[PDB]
Parts: structure tokens; C-alpha cells; sequence
């Protein structure tokens, strides 16, 4: 199991514009297009991202290309973040993937905001961090996903995904 397979389970794959859990226009493997309520704005953002007149539909290959870009961007975003990087550097391979999953979903800023949990993770106090992670809007809104990510941090294995 690896980050890609992990996020592919968490996000799914849709080849036509759809709205995410928050009602935002998305496509592919969790690729957010816009927070704007307008479908045209989404379609415009889509064409600009793909480089062709898509008319709101993309192919598998195209979805996979945005996904590679988005995963690469999340990692580079963590490594650029003065708050995230040291956490990231202190973790093992599996837990690093859990942190990348969070950033992919809620952005760097978003995650950098879990101050207390981050400190706990940095300190390798797994159970405590898991508990702290759970008191969040994130957990309350998307609990099944949150729970898989939390178990991954708590245990250091991919069991939640097998
Ligand atoms: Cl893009
Ligand atoms: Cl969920």
C-alpha cells in the first residue's frame, strides 16, 4: 500500500464534474476545481487545468495526471511548511503518508492549524494524538475517512486500509 493507493481509496475516481462532501465542484481523484457555486466557473477551471475543451468530462489518464500533480504538490507543500516539515521529518514511512492524506484533503494551512496534534505526533504519543485529532470538525464531518487516517497515525500500519 502506498500514498497513491491510499488516497485513491479515500477519494474515489469520477470522470465527470461532481460536488465533494462540502458541495464544491471537483473531478477525478479528489481534484478540487473551485469553491465557486458556478458550474461554468468549474468548467473553465477544468479546461484550464487539462489544457483542452473538456466540456466537464475527462479521461482516466487525465484524472491520473492531475492526481500525480496534486500528490507531488502536497508533499512539496509539507516540505516548505515550517510547521509541517519537522513533523514530517520525524515520522516513519506509514505515518508520513497519513500526514500527506490530511494535507491533500484540507490543505497545508488547514493541517498546520492542528497545533496540538502536531506536537503530539512529533512526540510519538500516538494514542493521545489520536484522541486529539478526533476533536475536530474534520472528524465530525468525514468520520469514516478521519478514522482510517487516525488509525494509521495511532498504529503505524495500513490496517485501516486492508
Ligand atoms: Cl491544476
Ligand atoms: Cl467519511
Amino acid at each position: 500500500m502506498n500514498i497513491f493507493e491510499m488516497l485513491r481509496i479515500d477519494e474515489g475516481l469520477r470522470l465527470k464534474i461532481y460536488k465533494d462532501t462540502e458541495g464544491y465542484y471537483t473531478i477525478g481523484i479528489g481534484h478540487l476545481l473551485t469553491k465557486s457555486p458556478s458550474l461554468n466557473a468549474a468548467k473553465s477551471e477544468l479546461d484550464k487545468a487539462i489544457g483542452r475543451n473538456t466540456n466537464g468530462v475527462i479521461t482516466k489518464d487525465e484524472a491520473e495526471k492531475l492526481f500525480n500533480q496534486d500528490v507531488d504538490a502536497a508533499v512539496r507543500g509539507i516540505l516548505r511548511n515550517a510547521k509541517l516539515k519537522p513533523v514530517y521529518d520525524s515520522l516513519d514511512a506509514v505515518r508520513r503518508a497519513a500526514l500527506i492524506n490530511m494535507v491533500f484533503q484540507m490543505g497545508e494551512t488547514g493541517v498546520a492549524g492542528f497545533t496540538n496534534s502536531l506536537r503530539m505526533l512529533a512526540q510519538k504519543r500516538w494514542d493521545e494524538a489520536a484522541v486529539n485529532l478526533a476533536k475536530s470538525r474534520w472528524y465530525n464531518q468525514t468520520p469514516n475517512r478521519a478514522k482510517r487516517v487516525i488509525t494509521t497515525f495511532r498504529t503505524g500500519t495500513w490496517d485501516a486500509y486492508k
